[PDB]
């Protein structure tokens, strides 16, 4: 299948760290405004007022080479829905821009078929729980910063995410991909602790 993506980091809970979103072993791990694992599944959102779960820092994208990444998204799949989707991972080809031909497999635990990565300083958007969490992330609310160097005021524990998107990523913008859905490999699931109990019925990467 085709796809279009788009780039985000707004610290909010994400919608697959809920439980019974959908069959698998534990949600998506949330933290606490300082990148910690909560142990609370259904702690209520920093998006929302006097909430307290976040974004974990460790959900963000990584190169394992030029030619190959791993990462997140938020996700809507045609035909689909969160039962299907949390916790799934697909592995990306990217179809245009300088990322052509890249492939990242990305382990979905958010909400036609579009995915927003995950990349700090992808831009806030309208939730903005980076402003609660830690007082804010530099960038534009919509669409985040524009600049490799703009990284380097980025909380530590979000950097490597953020310069990821200018080095490996090359600063794509907004890229299509076609996609397949494949069983996650262990690196995705160790992040966020999700597996889905179907994932036995995809291919390997």
């Amino acid at each position: 299948a085709d796809g279009k993506s788009t780039r985000y980091w707004d610290c909010c809970k994400p919608s697959c760290g809920w439980a019974k979103k959908a069959p698998v072993n534990q949600p998506v791990f949330s933290c606490n405004a300082n990148f910690q694992r909560l142990t609370d599944f259904d702690a209520k959102s920093g998006c929302e007022p006097g909430g307290v779960a976040y974004s974990c820092a460790d959900q963000t994208p990584w190169a394992v080479n030029d030619d190959f990444a791993f990462g997140f998204a938020a996700t809507s799949i045609a035909g689909s829905n969160e039962a299907g989707w949390c916790c799934a991972c697909y592995e990306l080809t990217f179809t245009s821009g300088p990322v052509a031909g890249k492939k990242m497999v990305v382990q979905s635990t958010s909400t036609s078929n579009h995915f927003d990565l995950n990349i700090p300083g992808g831009g806030v958007g309208i939730f903005d729980g980076c402003t609660p969490q830690f007082g804010g992330l530099p960038g534009q609310r919509y669409g985040g910063i524009s600049s490799r160097n703009e990284c380097d005021r980025f909380p530590d524990a979000l950097k490597p995410g953020c310069y990821w998107r200018f080095d490996w990523f090359k600063n794509a913008d907004n890229p299509s991909f076609s996609f397949r859905q494949v069983q996650c490999p262990a690196e995705l699931v160790a992040r966020t602790g999700c597996r889905r109990n179907d994932d036995g019925n995809f291919p390997a990467v």
